[PDB]
């Protein structure tokens, strides 16, 4: 089924669209692709899902039947798998994960020879299977215990000044295997919330991008008078943040704090953010002498862009934050949490006042309009072709973004759902609704039937 080969990764329903047999052939396809790039060595990890044991053995056998040398790192967060692919012999790795999709989902995040696959590169794996353009060989499997290396890597490079008390919510995802322990080892007291790994995800699904999944966290932070709240998503490559007073700090505001710190030590450094992030981030980066690079949404696309630009830091609005400075340049919520605590601990102000000090504007959440999968990209192309946007700085690298003096707006197509994704920001509520109006008029110009929920 080509439907499981997605823009950023592979994702399927275990049994239905993703079976044991398909996991094997995906392994052969990846192993074959790795060998074609001259990399026999592949690390393999999995998240906390129930299907993980079943499917990962098939992934591994697929790799091994190509002649690949597999390093099995067991059940780890996604960033720990990316880490393994940076410190072991090979620069390839596959993470078996369904991230924060419902329990029955699983999938693959794939790096081959240092490069995170996306778009045509993921299609190329399906194509190898169909064509039987597959390597055959007698590979090897080695058990590798990678967590302690990861844990010590971070701990030894992080220096907190003051002690902090932190609520850590892992939503019963695999971040529980290390984030509470690592964070404590930095010099914090950790209040654990849903830190037990449970593939059933009994409490709230680990999706920090939705405020409903941060309610328990916010509540505990306040109840325990904690210095900060942290939530990790299913596989640990997203982080969500809450202040001592329960304010949700969206990832583009988090990136402002990170950009200030990275740019400070690294004059001129390129800093990447996706099209969903506040314009205030463009200003800030530039004001500290950095180079802002706006790019496409999607972690694979962002990681590729970091290689093309030499960026020292990237972030997406969904909460993937990619440090190259002092790190390896992959997205990692657990490392980003540590880098955050390091910065906050130097400050005599509480976390609410650190973040409230930066400019904040009136801002919508991410807005979604469900359209048909047939129509979503065409709608955008129509907006790019047909629509007169004047006027503002118009960016078309991913959807249509328009930047004005006192605000901005975005419409893009999701690469994971049949939806249009919108965000609007302005200095004032008045300006915000004026930008909303323009976008609503332009969508209804393409198709008067289109839902416009804003
Ligand atoms: O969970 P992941 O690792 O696949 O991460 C991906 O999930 C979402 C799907 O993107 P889209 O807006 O195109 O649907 C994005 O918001 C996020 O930025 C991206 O990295
Ligand atoms: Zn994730």
């Amino acid at each position: 089924p080509a439907s499981i080969f997605r823009a950023y990764d592979i994702r399927g329903v275990v049994g239905d669209t993703l079976t044991a047999e398909t996991a094997y052939w995906i392994g052969r396809a990846i192993g074959s692709e790795s060998l074609a790039r001259g990399e026999p060595c592949v690390a393999v990890g999995r998240d906390g899902r129930l299907s993980g044991p079943e499917l990962v053995k098939q992934l591994i056998q697929g790799l091994v039947d190509c002649g690949c040398q597999v390093s099995d790192v067991g059940m780890v967060p996604t960033p720990v798998l990316y880490y393994a692919a940076n410190v072991l012999e090979g620069k390839s790795g596959v993470m078996l994960t369904g991230d924060h999709n419902p329990p029955d989902y699983n999938g693959f995040k794939i790096v081959v020879a240092g490069e995170t696959l996306a778009n045509e590169q993921i299609q190329a794996l399906r194509e190898r299977i169909e064509k039987n353009d597959l390597a055959s060989g007698v590979g090897s499997v080695e058990q590798v215990d990678i967590l302690p290396r990861y844990f010590k890597q971070i701990r030894d490079d992080i220096a907190m000044a003051k002690p902090m008390k932190v609520v850590v919510d892992c939503g019963n995802g695999v971040a529980g295997v290390i984030a509470p322990q690592l964070i404590e080892a930095l010099g914090c007291s950790v209040i654990p919330l849903y830190c037990e790994v449970d593939g059933n995800f009994p409490n709230h699904h680990p999706d920090p991008g939705k405020p409903e999944n941060l309610k328990d966290l916010i509540a505990k932070v306040k109840a325990e008078n904690a210095d900060l709240g942290l939530a990790f998503d299913g596989d640990g490559d997203r982080v969500g943040v809450v202040t001592n007073t329960g304010t949700i700090i969206y990832p583009d505001r988090l990136l402002m704090l990170f950009a200030k710190d990275v740019v400070s030590r690294n004059p001129g450094a390129d800093i990447i953010f996706d099209v969903k992030c506040t314009r205030r981030l463009i200003a800030l980066i530039s004001g500290y002498g950095g180079r802002p690079v706006m790019w496409k949404t999607g972690h694979s696309l962002i990681k590729k862009k970091m290689k093309e630009t030499g960026a020292l830091l990237a972030g997406e609005m969904s909460g993937h934050v990619f440090f190259k400075e002092r790190w390896f340049g992959f997205d990692d919520g657990i490392y980003s949490a540590a880098r955050l605590l390091e910065i906050l601990s130097q400050d005599q102000r509480d976390s609410e006042h650190v973040f409230s000090a930066f400019p904040s504007d009136i801002s919508t959440p991410e807005i979604n309009i469900t359209v048909t999968e047939d129509s979503k990209f065409a709608i955008i192309e129509a907006l790019q072709r047909d629509a007169q946007w004047g006027e503002g700085n118009i960016t078309t690298l991913d959807g249509v973004r328009v930047d004005y003096p006192k605000g901005w707006g975005l419409v893009r197509a999701s690469n994971t759902t049949p939806v249009l994704v919108l965000r609007f920001e302005a200095d004032t509520e008045e300006e915000l609704e004026r930008i909303k109006t323009v976008f609503r008029n332009q969508l209804k110009a393409v198709d008067s039937s289109l839902p416009v929920p804003f």
